[PDB]
């Protein structure tokens, strides 16, 4: 089971819905839910940080990013949270298909073409990647469309693989759930 931290955004139901579609159980929890509570449930094999309108209403997500022992996928505000939590740079709203380019055969993008259209808003973005992170994807308007901690199962995407307008969105979720011990025949 995957725990989804409700950072207050519009597509949280969509994360739950899309995980169910590919065979993955998930529970939406208030974003104040303590890390200990999340990892004490032996059924939990990973954590998704959702999108949300305000970085300051999601500061619990910092302790989780720093200290969780489980895999983490941060989505939009979730990705920006992972970045600030590890000393990187976030900074400054409508939703559109963005052409994203994959950088160099990361697992996050197994079975995804080198280019694909991603449902994204760039209200904000990671301006500078934390030390010890690598960039996994970019576009013409955003240098950091996806990233990963080089030594930890911690993944960041600026876009919404949960929304069906994202090409291979369900393949990106499969690739992340693969890290949480799931197999997709």
């Amino acid at each position: 089971m995957i725990v989804i931290l409700d950072n207050g955004g519009q597509y949280v139901h969509r994360i739950h819905r899309s995980l169910k579609y590919i065979g993955v159980s998930s529970k939406i929890v208030p974003n104040t839910t303590p890390l200990e509570e999340i990892e004490s449930n032996k059924e939990v094999k990973g954590i998704i940080l959702s999108g949300g309108p305000d970085i300051e209403k999601a500061k619990n997500c910092i302790d989780i990013a720093l200290n969780a022992k489980l895999p983490i996928l941060g989505i939009c505000l979730g990705h920006q949270l992972i970045a600030l939590a590890y000393g990187g740079e976030v900074g400054r709203e409508e939703y559109a298909l963005t052409k994203v380019y994959v950088d160099k055969e990361p697992d996050l993008f197994k079975n995804v073409p080198r280019e694909f259209n991603a449902w994204a808003s760039h209200k904000d973005e990671v301006k500078k990647v934390p030390e010890g992170f690598e960039i996994l994807a970019h576009s013409d308007i955003c240098q950091v469309e996806a990233m990963k901690h080089k030594t930890k199962p911690i993944y960041g995407v600026q876009f919404h693989p949960e929304v069906a307008h994202t090409e291979y969105g369900n393949e990106i979720l499969k690739n992340f759930c693969k890290v949480c011990g799931y197999k997709f025949e």
